[PDB]
């Protein structure tokens, strides 16, 4: 249960705006454990797979183009209720409606330039992690601060 | 649309408590662009005009007295949905009910000493900006970070 | 009214995670005044009294054991609406459901390791303060920033 | 003596990089009092006057061009030893040689894009303030935190 | 050796300026362990004893008066080289000459209102701790983060 | 010249203490560009190669053991004078002697647990980058903020 994992990606706008360290620090302070981490420029295929769920929609081409427009920092965090907790820390789709204190609430203004991606569910988290990372790239032995869990 | 503007004023208590830089930084981090900025001690007339909407109420005299009691930092910010977004960043009238993460939620305790003023609408924003600033004092050419807007 | 007081305790996990200064700073920035402060390792009796309200429940033994497992930083803050305001700053019982910007929302993950204690009411605040502090240990003459209250 | 004043200007690169609030906060935290403040796009004449001391040098044309390339946030701070203290807070001409903790040490990399200007002496501070601000724009009645001066 | 201790006191100006949490956080982040902590209003006798080394000097009366003018937060920190390390974190006697990054460099302007006290040596640290704290008030069992010491 | 690169590694203690995001943010704020990034648990061979320069010394076995004791966040930053600048931001070998404002000055206490590694020269930076990263893992097209370089 405390072994739950989520996939987060600091999108090109977030990387370009120098928000990588600020975003990672928020998750480390919360107590989640960094299990995978690497910077990369996504290829079209990985992009199309990541957004496959929208492949029938019109905006799908825009999503693929943007995520491949520059480097992305992909990461996997582990902890209890991480998937839902990470979404709460990010905010809502529209940054302008995101509450102050959340990532998008503090730094974003446009839905199209919303800084970060967080899996919306455990199953999507599982698919995305396996999509973005090779098993060799993920920590197998995870140990959080002992003052974090009862 | 991304040319929307709002008027913000760091009231005398906020200036006296050394919260000017902290408040400006929150808006700059969000991505809004500083279009006008100056410190001044409001005269009675500008004050009465700013709060004209309350001129029939009893507390109106108290509002005018306080805002003229010391320096005020007036500023104009530009961005998409800035008017509503800036209000969300400020919090609610009563600082004690404002959520942690918002300006009044983080620093205020009294309705009467609530640190900052934000226009409540585009039309009030337009009236206030034209009230507090001469056109010469506002940037005509505004350019935000290109990683902010799609 | 502006003489209202609340009891806060940074529990063993919070002390062990180096969150004492971060927690105090949040309350000082808000404008509340530190009226009592000391680090101690609670004895079983003080613990049982603090959680007396749960003495009939099963988890009561767990509460007493944990709070006595290490040092605790007890403090008393004074200000208008401090009791409710301090609870809002802390968040909800479950850290995972606490909103970003609140103490538990920013730093906690487990109900059992939720970092801090805040009185839930004026009467409980009164009982706890008198329980944890000798009158000699509390400031009698309190003076907040004059820019805080109208 | 505690009435000493200095002129600071957040140059175009600093304004464009969203460092205005961060810079003001550093001076407010230190205890200096904001006496003048306004955003403006310097004209060529004000620029040439500001850098008149270099009018015989080759790089002088570059200085004038850059400072007039965009908005600048000009400010005047008051306090004991403000002139030398503000320079120490800024760092050295070359940002790369500026120590971590100073403005240029924390945020700059190029001598040509060094973020901020601080008067190098009382006499230059006097000339610059009178150059950049009309007397009407400066606070006459200055009152710092009483816990700042003995 | 890693059991070395120092005495720190947040003086009345520091407490009044809301700098208590900020100061404690700096020491916790560094890795030092809080061993004693309490707020108090020093009596004349404790004051005269604390500054006994200056009892023959003229300014001695001023030191005693100020430290007894309001609450003080006394604390004892433990760690390797804590005594010298804590002084380096504080800065020099004159806040204006203290480097940015240090406590006095970041927040002070006057020698007379220099925010904090740090023992200048192990022997003075020993005398001050035994002067300000009863043994019952100090942690006997100290355990720092295991990732701090080799 | 503005294409200079350095290799930084957040060692196991730094990763375990949740300092990864804090360290990256310091470099991003400075203006350096993240060119490579990944978390890994170094193997003995990579370790021995990284510290090959000390292979004749006694402490060499201790260095290899520690760096392989847990995950490490390796990164490559690009910018003008990055190699020397990054060392200045880190501090000196002994954290206790590192000045407040630097990474080791703010967070470390023991030479053996000094949080981070920074190449000491361009040639060592070149050897380390080629040692720790495959060319495919480094950005070829680097573009910093245009407000950073003249």
């Amino acid at each position: 249960v405390n072994k739950e994992r989520t996939f987060l990606a600091v999108k090109p706008d977030g990387v370009a705006r120098g928000l990588v360290g600020e975003i990672i620090a928020r998750y480390e302070k919360k107590g989640f454990v960094l299990v995978g981490l690497k910077q990369l420029v996504p290829t079209k295929d990985l992009a199309e797979s990541h957004y496959a769920e929208h492949k029938e929609r019109p905006f799908f081409g825009g999503l693929v183009s943007f995520i491949t427009s520059g480097p992305v920092v992909a990461m996997v965090f582990e902890g209890k209720g991480v998937v839902a907790s990470a979404r709460l820390m990010i905010g809502v789709t529209n940054p302008l409606a995101s509450a102050p204190g959340s990532i998008r609430g503090d730094f974003g203004v446009d839905v199209g330039r919303n800084i970060i991606h967080g899996s919306d569910s455990v199953e999507s988290a599982n698919r995305e992690i396996a999509l973005w990372f090779k098993p060799e790239e993920l920590l197998t032995e995870v140990k959080p601060n002992p003052n974090l869990y009862e």
